[PDB]
């Protein structure tokens, strides 16, 4: 009764002896399961174990008594077995065969044996304390590896992780799948196909690995190739509904299937007069071949009897005559004779099969038979298709003869004797022969191929009248005509088919498809998992049914709250409220209902001045892969060979320039529209407007700021891309003078503002810079004129939360970050596709070469090097359109420095969302960073409103500015500041009569 | 009407039955076609009379 306890993170070893450094190289090879069953031994009054995959092997042996191995596939004396002996700290290793008893053990009864040998093949000699040994069989190599860890606990394993690394290699290249100890607490375990993330650390020690599936989060982690997953839904996987075990349909019966009509014959015709009873357009169930222990013969010649039933005739015959019982062996194809020419010539390729049947007691005479004739004796043999019913008189002679017998004059004409006296080759019998015949025709007879029974509503193939497939069948109410067997969609493909048995519609489905997604938060947060099956119905696959799939590990809430990780079709879901992962129906906001007025507003009283940050890519990685030292690796053979395709290898260069001058050009337009390089005055006198931040320090060594550092060190995999032709290029503009760029571009915004865009920089103060950026936005100037201490205070604030924002979140530079990514795994995959087979033998020019002959050989890099050259136009068109999509955001960007830094952009959510005031360029490598200072009303008030006033009759309409009041008097003031105004006759022009207005009231104008 | 082909060894007929009451000429309208018996003989056929 062996007792069974978790394994934890047990069973990992170093695969291969290759050195790797803080990098996670996923592996598959024969592994121990994580979270699997340890089936314990102990000595208490020794069997073998299976080998499977792998072995692994644990003890704890404080006084080293488990010492011994005996390993084998039958052990009969006549196989090599290993045999391991740890004696004197000594490893020693022998393959010798000795005779085994009946019960083979070692004396131990509370604290050796070996007799001579027989085939000895290899030799080889070398608690506190826990061993481990793994046992594997790969490439005909043994291998073991060891690992002691000093520990203090016995009852079970310790919860952590060790790697295991090899000491020996055994090559005895013998397969192995049984094996048994030899003898206080061991485990055993096994290896199967599994599949690690392995992590190795700075020093190449694998610190912590994990497993593929083991479960959903397990797969995410094996995915992505890294440990920390952060929050979101990730496609793992596909998955299938296989079918149940299948559908053969066919057409049957039909009407009588009237083989037994032409068997139970009264009457038969003579030997020479054998009839055809053509078989065609007939359902043949062929039921009647299987009753064998009435016939007496039962043979084919040409054809696999078989395989009868699996093909289809397009016609097929039969055919019955009765001849004598001694006849039945002269019936095959090769022979000769009078019965074999005279009477009936079986071709050489003939196709069919021949039976027959004892007839005596039923088709024998006491007095004897005198109805079957024939001719005798003829020139030559019967022309094929010939009714011999000819019966010309024999004359062997040249005497003439004249009907009756005589001199020469032999009647041909004889009749047969069946007599009780006569032996057993005068008995009379039944014979059948069917014929089935293959023309240039399709085939017409098909046999009942096990129609069974069809199943609705449960995906599983089908066979409708050769028609195959899978899906799942369902009732359909579409009518088909008569003539109509089966349906079609618009893209020619099956939608409903007919049952040929019972004439019903049923259609045709889906399994399920759809992949397997997984919702989980991140490991900063919880570690449990939610698995989304991709628009399934939930019942093939606690369970909460949604429009876009199956959803598994969280419940429905009827509650809807913020959208965080979503789902499909509105579901969201979250881990928040213990605390679970949910998926709800998500609710955009509040739902609100502003109360839409007749004659009342909301004027802002109060505002906010925020500082977002939008990033745009503006250039990126230039490279300029050269096509014949990328494509063909120092091979003459490969340079001749690529030649041939001749303007691809020259073009790919030439796009790519262009690319990378294209890239340059954006960085010009972006960065380099300023004329003069333009400086920091040395006193920065900005009335409380701080921008040390962003103004480059003089104690860097470079001058890139704060917040441009920390975007550097935020973005990162440095030199590992530029090794395989892929020459980055560096860019024209060094990093450096990108932030001479962006620093001239920025000072220039603070002492000159929008005007050094249209010709040389004007000198403006900050403070005057704003006081009419303000009055961009249709924001009076007063405004910073009154509170621009304040209005310091914001900006300062929200630059001190882009450090928070840059530090506490990984996906603020989300954009820049997963283009400099795209760019990094686009060379890495571009990289990979060297180690691609792509069809060919191996991804060795040289290995390919030295394997085979040239004549082949050339073929060999032929595909292979057409595979490379289409998987380089594949990454040149892909980073053509990943560099059409940069220079669309080139573009804007240039357009927002254009109309945001050089100007104010009036065009809304396009530098930010609000009122915008100014921006900052803060290069990023391969981006671009956007300071986007805008304008936001936070605090309202309700008043009441009326377009017109009436004093003396006249109405007057405000200039800028709705009218409001606060209850008693009335005022104006603008739409996204609530100042007011003394209505008077400034801000307010008369324009038609009181009685055409809509919404006006009578009010009291101010006479200045 | 009798349809005469071997196309791909398939001898199809169609036939469509029409009750109308005119003999000047073919009629000025539309007719479907639906098949009543198929025998592939997949005869060598090139010509008829
Ligand atoms: C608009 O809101 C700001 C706060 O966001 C107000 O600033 C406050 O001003 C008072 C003095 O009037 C100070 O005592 C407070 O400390 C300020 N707030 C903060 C957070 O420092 C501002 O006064 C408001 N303006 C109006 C017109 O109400
Ligand atoms: C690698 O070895 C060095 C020895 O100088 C040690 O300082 C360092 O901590 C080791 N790395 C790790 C991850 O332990
Ligand atoms: C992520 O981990 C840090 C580390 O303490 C923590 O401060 C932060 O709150 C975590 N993120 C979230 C969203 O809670
Ligand atoms: C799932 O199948 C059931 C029948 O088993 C059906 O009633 C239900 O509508 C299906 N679900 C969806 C979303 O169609
Ligand atoms: C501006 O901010 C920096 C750091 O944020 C600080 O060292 C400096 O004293 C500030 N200057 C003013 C005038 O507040
Ligand atoms: C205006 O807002 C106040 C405070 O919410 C509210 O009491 C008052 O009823 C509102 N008046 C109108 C006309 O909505
Ligand atoms: C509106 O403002 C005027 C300004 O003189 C003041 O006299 C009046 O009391 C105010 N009324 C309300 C309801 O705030
Ligand atoms: C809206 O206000 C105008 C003010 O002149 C008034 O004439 C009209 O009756 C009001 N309508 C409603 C629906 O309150
Ligand atoms: C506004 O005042 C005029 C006085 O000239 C009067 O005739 C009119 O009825 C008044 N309208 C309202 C809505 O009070």
């Amino acid at each position: 009764p062996p007792a069974y306890t978790n394994s934890f993170t047990r069973g990992v070893y170093y695969p291969d002896k290759v050195f790797r450094s803080s990098v996670l190289h996923s592996t598959q090879d024969l592994f121990l399961p994580f979270f699997s069953n340890v089936t314990w031994f102990h000595a208490i009054h020794n069997p073998v174990l299976p080998f499977n995959d792998g072995v692994y092997f644990a003890s704890t042996e404080k006084s080293n008594i488990i010492r011994g191995w005996i390993f084998g596939t039958t052990l009969d004396s006549k196989t090599q077995s290993l045999l391991i002996v740890n004696n004197a700290t000594n490893v020693v290793i022998k393959v010798c065969e000795f005779q085994f008893c009946n019960d083979p053990f070692l004396d131990v009864y509370y604290h050796g044996v070996y007799s001579s040998a027989n085939n000895c093949t290899f030799e080889y000699v070398s608690f506190k304390n826990l061993r481990e040994f793994v046992f594997k069989n790969i490439d005909g190599y043994f291998k073991i590896y060891s690992k002691h860890t000093p520990i203090n606990l016995v009852r079970d394993l310790p919860q952590g992780f060790s790697a295991l690394e090899p000491l020996v290699d055994l090559p005895i290249g013998i397969n192995i799948t049984r094996f048994q100890t030899l003898l206080a607490a061991y485990y055993v375990g096994y290896l199967q196909p599994r599949t690690f993330l392995l992590k190795y650390n700075e020093n190449g020690t694998i610190t912590d690995a994990v497993d593929c599936a083991l479960d959903p989060l397990s797969e995410t982690k094996c995915t992505l190739k890294s440990f920390t997953v952060e929050k979101g839904i990730y496609q793992t996987s596909n998955f299938r509904v296989q079918p149940t075990e299948s559908i053969v349909r066919f057409p049957n019966i039909t009407n009588l299937c009237p083989f037994g009509e032409v068997f139970n014959a009264t009457r038969f015709a003579s030997v020479y007069a054998w009839n055809r009873k053509r078989i065609s357009n007939c359902v043949a169930d062929y039921s009647v071949l299987y009753n064998s222990a009435s016939f007496s013969t039962f043979k084919c010649y040409g054809v696999s009897p078989t395989k009868l039933n699996d093909l289809c005739f397009t016609n097929v015959y039969a055919d019955s005559f009765v001849i004598r019982g001694d006849e039945v062996r002269q019936i095959a194809p090769g022979q000769t004779g009078k019965i074999a020419d005279y009477n009936y010539k079986l071709p050489d390729d003939f196709t069919g099969c021949v039976i027959a049947w004892n007839s005596n007691n039923l088709d024998s005479k006491v007095g004897g038979n005198y109805n079957y004739r024939y001719r005798l004796f003829r020139k030559s043999n019967l022309k094929p298709f010939e009714r011999d019913i000819s019966t010309e008189i024999y004359q062997a002679g040249s005497k003439p003869c004249n009907g009756v017998e005589g001199f020469n004059c032999y009647f041909p004409l004889q009749s047969y004797g069946f007599q009780p006296t006569n032996g057993v080759g005068y008995q009379p019998y039944r014979v059948v022969v069917l014929s089935f015949e293959l023309l240039h025709a399709p085939a017409t007879v098909c046999g009942p191929k096990k129609s069974t029974n069809l199943v609705k509503n449960k995906c599983v193939n089908f066979n409708f009248n050769g028609l195959t497939g899978t899906g799942v069948l369902t009732e359909s109410n579409k009518k088909f005509l008569p003539f109509q067997q089966f349906g079609r969609d618009i893209a020619d493909t099956t939608d409903a088919v007919r049952d040929p048995q019972t004439l019903e519609i049923l259609d045709i489905t889906p399994c399920s498809f759809g992949g397997v997604s997984v919702i989980t938060p991140g490991t900063n947060t919880s570690n449990q998992v939610a698995v989304l099956y991709q628009g399934v119905n939930c019942t093939e696959v606690n369970v909460f049914q949604t429009r876009a799939g199956c959803l598994i590990g969280a419940e429905h809430v009827n509650n809807s709250y913020e959208c965080d990780i979503p789902i499909g079709a509105g579901i969201c879901a979250s881990y928040q409220t213990s605390q679970s992962i949910i998926a709800y129906t998500m609710s955009l906001g509040a739902e609100n209902s502003v109360a839409y007025s007749n004659n009342s507003i909301a004027i802002p009283t109060n505002f906010t001045i925020s500082v977002t940050t939008e990033i745009l890519p503006v250039s990126m990685t230039k490279t300029s892969v050269d096509c014949t030292m990328y494509i063909c690796g120092d091979s003459t053979e490969c340079s001749n060979l690529l030649l041939q395709y001749g303007s691809f290898c020259t073009q790919l260069n030439r796009a790519l320039t262009g690319i990378a001058v294209e890239q340059d050009k954006n960085t010009q337009e972006v960065f380099a529209q300023v004329k003069q390089i333009y400086k920091t005055p040395p006193i920065k006198d900005f009335g409380g407007f701080n921008f040390s931040q962003i103004l480059p320090d003089p104690s860097k060594p470079s001058k890139r700021s704060f917040i441009e550092d920390l975007l550097f060190n935020k973005v990162t995999l440095i030199c590992a891309q530029k090794f395989n032709g892929l020459t980055v290029l560096p860019p024209l503009l060094t990093d450096e003078m990108i932030a001479q760029y962006t620093s001239a571009l920025l000072a220039g915004t603070i002492t000159s503002g929008w005007t050094f865009g249209a010709g040389a920089a004007l000198q403006i103060p900050f403070a005057m810079q704003m006081a009419y950026r303000f009055n961009g936005i249709g924001v009076t100037q007063n405004v910073l004129y009154e509170n621009q201490k304040l209005i310091a205070n914001q900006f300062n604030s929200a630059i001190g939360k882009i450090q928070d924002s840059l530090s506490s979140t990984a996906s603020a530079l989300g954009k820049l970050q997963n283009v400099v990514n795209q760019n990094a795994q686009a060379l890495n995959t571009l990289v990979k596709q060297l180690s691609s087979n792509f069809g060919a033998i191996s991804s060795v020019l040289n290995d390919i070469l030295s394997r085979l002959d040239p004549p082949e050989a050339e073929v060999q890099i032929d595909r292979l090097i057409t595979g490379r050259l289409q998987s380089l136009q594949t990454y040149v068109t892909q980073q053509l359109i990943r560099a059409a999509e940069i220079r669309a955001s080139a573009n804007l960007a240039a357009t927002k420095m254009s109309e945001c830094v050089l100007g104010q952009s009036k065009r809304v959510d396009f530098c930010g969302k609000g009122y915008h005031l100014m921006s900052f360029p803060q290069s990023a490598p391969h981006g671009v960073v956007f300071l986007h200072v805008t304008y936001v009303p936070a605090q309202e008030k309700n008043f009441t409103t009326a377009p017109a006033i009436c004093h003396d009759g006249k109405a007057h309409f405000p200039r800028e500015g709705v009218f409001v009041s606060n209850g008693t008097h009335w005022f104006v003031t603008q739409r996204n500041f609530y100042e007011p105004q003394i209505i008077t006759t400034d801000n307010t022009f008369v324009s038609g009569n009181c009685d055409v207005v809509i919404g006006i009231v009578n009010n009291t104008v101010y006479d200045p």
